[PDB]
């Protein structure tokens, strides 16, 4: 297994900072309140134009042409069209499969947002609220959703696997990042009583999730489990007999961590950090379970310095993490595509390196990975 | 600078066949009738989403990275926002210029549409009507718009030139193509009296356009004249002393033309047509005036056959036409990007080669 992939972020699951247009004329900071700021047929007009244009068949041609073999698609919990006022998108996921299959790529369905949130991040669609795991109606809703998805796509040539939930927040991650001030909740009584997800609760959910997914995918498809911000906690759970051959662990590893643990801002300092804290640490896990780094990027504060030297540094950092990732089972860049305007929004300069495809064109990332 | 360019078709000037989503729920065929089939707030919502997503900074980066140095940008006559119900896009063109200047690209502003239309084509925005040249005040509205546009951009580093009008239809083309059944008019009263644009009238209009453009743009910029589908008619007009060094002639040369004229549909028949009718005749115009082939592509019915053959045929047709344009002053592929789904809408199989970025990723056009 050498999974080489990109994420299709901001496509079916919005993240505000990556495109401004759909948000204009509203005060909404996340997916949940966007329809609450717009006439319903304005909201449907923007949503349908966005999904139509942001990802289309030409982008799967590009991804294959750059050397990747997989894509990871964050999808929302409302994807079947059954949770108003949000708009379903099963058709977009159907066609993405048809495009993956044409270009001999495979798709990891990543269930990225759940009713009432599993992290409280704006990424999760509802800022400052984190109550999905406390509501057994919505946990069961998600379990039915993964079952319908497994039965829909489980035999498709283009299915790599299914990730039952992205980034379920842990007790340490919840208190350390002060989630509910970073992402302020708009409805303060909706927010109160949010709680993080304990490891033992997550393991039970994964049990139930495997009950719905594994019976319904074919024997060569995978279930992909996020590490719940507990990279090293999964050896006992993932080496059970029912999982042998059938599971990948997903860990999200962001280079920007290095400067907040005080890496000197040199190339060689950064690549010692990549070798020692990324490669040397994550391969311990790969000893007993396949690990894909399903979110990483090349963002870094040194590059935020001439244009040429920032090109040199990005390229080295890209190549440095790609060599780290070759001793694992694979990676998915975050992300394929953004609609950032660093030319005219000066504060976003240094942030367009989250757009994988633009990196390739700027000479920040190798043109081919295979 | 030898012009190596792509068009930004379907961005500010819509062309139905290139993008599906903005037309959903309507039977409109062109830019004019789109706002009449939607509710006001839905129309604005779709146009601004389309304009925000279809072209952005990342596209200019990719265009530079593929080796091009210029873009041709079709703009609508309503760009300044003064023509209800249409919505202005001076902001977008402004951002196009900040992006062109960042990535060292030049912009040719190409005025693609005019009030009541200069061809009656669907790409002109009003299907089957062609009366612009017959309405003096809309001829003056286009002149005033070209004057404004040359003052706003004439000294910018990113400006290549300004094209006063795209494709004013000839008598030959108006007859030969059968324009008003190809693009039948919706309002036959509106269409009554449509007529093509004669060569004499077009040269008077060019005189007027050149007087609003040439005094407001720097000496390293150009006014770019579409040939009115008359490649060989321009020697006397364009070799006047006032135009020496300030003019490009734009000719549009499509390979599918060859089939209509009775070309065999083989690679070596395509290649000889390219040598004889493109390279050999256009270079005679290059001898007395700078020429750009402002629109061309590799579409052909042969490819419409193995995947490996099709790739070799396309790539050969890219290289054969590129080689033709090398003895010219440059070209602009039509077009840079489309949103076709040939996988599921099989009517478009053989038609995604109009997407230039997509050709490159399929190995249909050199990296």
């Amino acid at each position: 297994m050498k999974i080489k992939g990109v994420n299709l972020g901001n496509w079916l699951v919005l993240e505000k900072w990556m495109s401004s247009a759909i948000w204009e004329g509203t005060d909404a900071e996340d997916e949940y309140y966007l329809p609450r700021g717009l006439d319903s047929k304005v909201y449907e007009a923007r949503i349908k134009m966005h999904r139509a244009e942001y990802i289309s068949e030409r982008d799967f041609a590009r991804i294959k042409a750059m050397g990747f073999n997989s894509v990871r698609i964050p999808i929302p919990y409302f994807i079947y069209g059954d949770r108003a006022p949000f708009i379903g998108c099963i058709d977009e996921l159907d066609r993405a499969f048809s495009w993956a299959e044409k270009y001999d790529l495979k798709i990891l369905i990543d269930l990225h947002t759940v009713p009432m949130s599993q992290n409280g991040f704006d990424n999760g669609g509802l800022s400052g609220v984190c109550k999905w795991a406390q509501i057994p109606e919505e946990v069961d809703f998600v379990l039915n959703l993964l079952e319908k998805l497994a039965k829909r796509y489980g035999k498709r040539k283009g299915l790599l696997g299914i990730e039952p939930i992205n980034e379920p927040v842990s007790e340490e991650m919840w208190n350390d990042m002060g989630v509910q001030k970073r992402y302020p909740p708009l409805d303060k009584e909706m927010a109160e009583g949010s709680a993080p997800i304990s490891f033992e609760w997550l393991k039970g959910f994964y049990d139930k999730a495997a009950d719905r997914i594994l019976p319904n995918i074919d024997d060569d498809k995978y279930i992909v489990f996020h590490d719940g911000f507990r990279l090293h906690a999964w050896e006992e759970y993932l080496t059970q007999d029912r999982y042998k051959g059938r599971v990948i662990l997903d860990t999200h590893q962001y280079l920007m961590i290095a400067e907040m643990l005080g890496c000197e801002q040199t190339l060689e300092a950064y690549k010692t950090f990549i070798k020692e804290k990324f490669e040397d640490e994550i391969t311990k896990v790969e000893k007993y379970v396949p690990v894909v780094v399903g979110e990483w990027c090349i963002f870094n504060s040194y590059c935020v310095v001439s244009d040429e030297e920032k090109r040199k540094v990005y390229m080295e950092l890209s190549k440095a993490q790609l060599k780290a990732w070759d001793s694992l089972s694979g990676y998915f860049y975050w992300t394929y595509k953004m609609l950032l305007d660093p030319t005219n929004q000066a504060t976003w300069r240094g942030w367009d390196c989250w757009d994988l495809a633009k990196c390739v064109d700027e000479g920040w990332f190798p043109g081919r990975v295979a």
